[PDB]
């Protein structure tokens, strides 16, 4: 019975659940938080009022590395801790908590990213932007029928299609301002990344949230098509490992991980996973695929 240990659900913890299982499959995470918490076992063990020892331990307990008996685990001490300081934002609230704990070494989650604002009328060149991101998160295109939504659609228009529009080009409006008569073209903006240090744990997010005209929260259901192994060559090899799943609506809705199954050491199991919360269940990578992902966590093999 080669089972990963559940999670209780109360009610309204499976962003919390959903997100725990997916990131006990990213072993370097789980490496990179035990070289981190060892600065606390210097003098004694702390068994302490820590998010690391907390995260880490649940952590080491759902990746099958440390003993449990019991068939479910409780993650509630984590929701205190957090809260004495979506499964997305969850995530980067995690991430940030921990870089405030360590201000070592940068979580395998940190990126580096160098960005670029270029105008689609005169091809005027924003000034260069440093910035870092702990996930990538992409925007979905639209839909057509006979024509299927992928991942890699969705990261060559995150790299040179995004579009902005809260930016204004200087070159044409220096030019529409003059003597004659100048007509306004409409404002378009591209943003062009390029992505300079890649990951070892990479965390891809799909924009599934959107807004109506009046403030309803909207849900995009479309699928979009990933494979378990994902080349990052064309942005300049990783491995899937977990994926989130969301259901139902915004309100009524739930959240499901699809994982591997532990390791037998450093080999990465061809046995997928269903967990919802408590309930844990073998799956295929058919089943893996067929779903409409929210989070993709990878690892660079
Ligand atoms: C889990 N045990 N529960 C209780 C009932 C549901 C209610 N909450 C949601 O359905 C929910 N909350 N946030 C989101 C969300 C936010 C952003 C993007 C997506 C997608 N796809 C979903 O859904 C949860
Ligand atoms: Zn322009």
């Amino acid at each position: 019975k080669g089972l990963v240990p559940g999670l209780v659900n109360l009610g309204n913890t499976c962003f919390m659940n959903s997100l725990l299982q997916g990131l006990s499959a990213c072993p370097a995470f789980i490496r990179w938080l035990e070289e981190f918490t060892s600065q606390y076992s210097r003098d004694q063990k702390e068994p302490p009022q820590y998010l690391s020892l907390t995260l880490l331990h649940l952590l080491k307990a759902l990746s099958c590395q440390e003993v449990t008996d019991d068939e479910v685990l409780d993650a509630s001490c984590l929701l205190d801790v957090l809260r004495m300081y979506d499964a997305h934002e969850l995530f980067h609230v995690i991430t940030s908590s921990l870089e405030d704990e360590r201000d070592k070494s940068q979580h395998p989650f940190h990126g580096r990213l160098t960005s670029n604002m270029v105008c689609k009328h005169c091809e005027h060149q924003s000034p260069v932007r440093f910035d870092t991101f702990d996930s990538l998160s992409l925007s979905i295109p639209a839909a057509t029928w006979g024509h299927p939504l992928t991942l890699d659609h969705c990261l060559h228009h995150f790299i040179s299609s995004e579009s902005v529009r809260d930016v204004v080009c200087d070159n044409c409006t220096k030019i529409e301002a003059k003597g004659e008569k100048v007509e306004h073209q409409r404002t378009t903006f591209v943003k062009q990344l390029k992505l300079g240090k890649l990951p070892q744990c990479l965390c891809i997010h799909l924009q599934r949230l959107s807004w109506s005209s009046h403030g309803t929260p909207l849900k995009r259901h479309e699928h979009v098509q990933f494979n378990e192994d994902l080349s990052m060559d064309e942005y300049k090899l990783f491995r899937l490992m977990a994926v989130v799943v969301h259901h139902g609506d915004m309100h009524s809705g739930h959240f499901v991980t699809y994982r591997r199954s532990p390791p037998s050491p450093l080999s990465t199991s061809n046995q997928w996973l269903w967990v919802s919360d408590d309930t844990v269940r073998k799956a295929s990578l058919q089943e893996v695929l067929s779903s409409s992902a929210y989070l993709l966590f990878y690892e660079r093999v």
